[PDB]
């Protein structure tokens, strides 16, 4: 029979030492999670108690999470004047983490590259886990924002401020002209979609009601009441309804067959430390527990988000408009089918097109009138709906595309 | 019919000032080349006429030539105490390149990592270039380094020293004793191909007969002199035999299929400019013009690194044996057979098996006994040849598999 509903557990601003005690957690029911790093920790200049980070690490993939990338110091050097070893504490201190948190994007998206880089050094044969995803799965710090399919996409269009905090007084988001630092965060999107990311936001989020609150550890919602949220977000577009209003996923596709029957909850391993933000292990470890237990009792599964689009699959059924990704590309059905080993997706597959929420011209891709392309660093609008193959490129085909 | 045989004309240390005369050149008579560029070039602080680094990037992009990684600064971190934006004049000073020119395999290999970063900032589009193939094709510096298919491996093990430069008197190479530098150069050569990279090095060298003549330039073989070598070079197995001593590449299968006809040229366009060097533009550029010329004449044709290993096309024959690359992975056919759009190589591809030179154990690699393989962190050897799939990992098949 089918679940309930499937909940991917994402942790965000690992890896710290408090990241053991969750996984410890999750591994006491087999539960398997989404974490979204950040590898200034492991060079020691986050600001968090992460002596131990890189066995938080290999303890993450050595048991079985996936390892997602979320940039390398989560965007701090946005928060003061000169990034170094102390800039975490300094922001820390002011909590300007929001404002201007995305400036230049291509600068802004390369810490993601950056990420990579820590990584490896730390970790010199992270590539061999089939658990990292740390090249292919993102999440954009402060911003509930997706990049998902072609036609799967969301900006969190208040996530970010140029002055005030979401929380204060006199802060006023404007969806018609987004802050700045909003527009740039939209732009480190399409970047890391055109490099292959997929970019993924979160429908609940278990964490103080702002980030205004002071010992933000201490206001996390109990086990059941939780649930119930996520009972509530299952089918109902949460991301677009979600509060307060810098965590919406404005544009969110509502319905979109993706997202049927998925929760992604969002929480972060620092409020699971008994510390600076209050008696986070004493009160939240045994909370998270007894979620997971209460959770898979009432019918629900537990899934990393590398399976949120589900990866194609030998001898599976698909229907026209299925979704799957194969060697790490979005890939949409064209015809109802039964998968066989010679018929995987590509380029040149009758059978398939590709659906990656890039914008750069790509081959075996539907495009629609409307559709903007990048090509030899020129930007198309497609001007008549068409698949795309090798001999059509926007500069040689006049009909189909126009150059802006 | 068949050509005499194929040219691949490279080009090292780019881009710079000469790099645009060197282009023009060759769009002047419909040829194309390979650049190997240097990012640090971009950031002007690599000692060359460079204030039109940029322009020559986009001009080699432009006009249709291959863009392919030699990392970020040519390893030259690795020539001075502290790296910074006169480096590249120190250690043109001491002429110390090739000195513990490889030092920490792991950060040296993330210096290609870093060029791409480079290379995205001052060209934020250049990913929508089809030509662009700096994640995928690579060089390393100084060293005739091959990493091709599962069975086409080759390393230059004189290639680099600990002390002594390799035309100086007391230099001494070991194969079976290799110095600290050329082991970690291996190192890189490995990282480099489980991150899906192909690394080519050169069957003969338009260049001075050794570095450390005092005017490198002028003294250029004529265009006649280097056909003779080219001719000389083709089905010879050039790499094993060519001078100097640290030119050569060790280990190089002679008679590998992939090579059968082929001549890999290396030079650098900082030979053909009026200046330092000697008087490379009024000299070598009519050397280049002529070459180009005669080599035609002769019966050769011209082609780019990418197609080495030629793309996988449909309609095309292809008898068991054969390789190919299909979006960027190397694979070998497994039966004769005419390609069809619905049966292109992948990683569950009865016609086709994976055949990247990667140690990563990977899926639809026809593995043979002895192979040892990486996953998880863990090294395996295989006892028993069979083609890998997604259900007999290392860590689950004990007869398959053996744990180092
Ligand atoms: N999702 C973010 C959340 O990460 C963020 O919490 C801050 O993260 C910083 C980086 O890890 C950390 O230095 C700081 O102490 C945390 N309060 C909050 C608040 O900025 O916003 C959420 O959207
Ligand atoms: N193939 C190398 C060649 O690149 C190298 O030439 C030096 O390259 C440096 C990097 O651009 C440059 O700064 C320096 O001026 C060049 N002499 C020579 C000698 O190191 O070795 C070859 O193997
Ligand atoms: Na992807
Ligand atoms: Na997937
Ligand atoms: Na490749
Ligand atoms: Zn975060
Ligand atoms: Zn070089």
């Amino acid at each position: 029979t089918a679940p309930k509903g499937t909940i991917y557990l994402t942790f965000d601003d690992g890896p710290i030492n408090a990241s053991i005690d969750v996984i410890n957690v999750l591994n006491e029911q087999g539960v398997k999670g989404t974490f979204y790093f950040n590898a200034w920790h492991l060079d020691g200049i986050g600001d968090e108690n992460e002596d131990r980070a890189l066995e938080a690490l290999k303890l993450a993939l050595d048991t079985g999470h996936v390892v997602a990338n979320h940039s390398y110091a989560h965007m701090v050097h946005n928060c003061v004047d000169e990034f170094g070893p102390t800039s975490g504490a300094e922001c820390n201190a002011t909590g300007d983490h929001q404002i201007n948190a995305y400036q230049d994007p291509v600068y802004d998206a390369s810490t993601f590259a950056d990420n990579l880089v820590v990584f490896e050094r730390y970790l010199p044969n992270i590539n061999s886990y089939p658990n990292y995803f740390g090249e292919e799965l993102a999440r954009l710090p402060y911003t509930n924002g997706w990049r998902i399919t072609k036609d799967f996409k969301a900006d969190g269009l208040c996530a970010t401020s140029d002055d005030l905090k979401p929380w204060e007084p006199g802060y006023v988001c404007d969806l018609d002209n987004p802050s700045n630092s909003v527009k740039a965060s939209i732009e480190v999107q399409n970047i890391l979609a055109n490099k292959g990311y997929q970019t993924h936001g979160w429908d609940v989020d278990w964490s103080p009601e702002n980030w205004g609150i002071p010992m933000p550890a201490n206001s996390l919602t109990e086990a059941e009441a939780f649930l119930g949220y996520v009972d509530a977000a299952l089918n109902s577009c949460a991301p677009t309804t979600i509060n307060p209003i810098n965590s919406k996923a404005h544009g969110f596709p509502c319905g979109t067959p993706l997202h049927a029957d998925k929760v992604v909850v969002l929480t972060h391993e620092f409020l699971y430390e008994d510390g600076k933000r209050g008696m986070g292990a004493t009160q939240n470890l045994p909370k998270l527990a007894k979620f997971l237990r209460i959770a898979k009792e009432a019918g629900y599964v537990f899934d990393t988000i590398d399976n949120y689009t589900p990866v194609w699959q030998v001898g599976n059924a698909y229907a026209a408009g299925d979704y799957v990704t194969h060697s790490g590309t979005v890939y949409k059905a064209v015809t109802a089918h039964i998968a066989q080993q010679d018929w995987a997706p590509s380029s040149t597959s009758s059978l398939w097109t590709n659906a990656d929420p890039a914008t750069n011209w790509t081959l075996n891709v539907s495009y629609e009138a409307g559709d903007v392309v990048t090509y030899q660093g020129l930007r198309y609008l497609v001007n008549v709906p068409h698949v795309s193959q090798a001999d059509w490129t926007p500069n040689t085909q006049n009909t189909l595309f126009t150059a802006l």
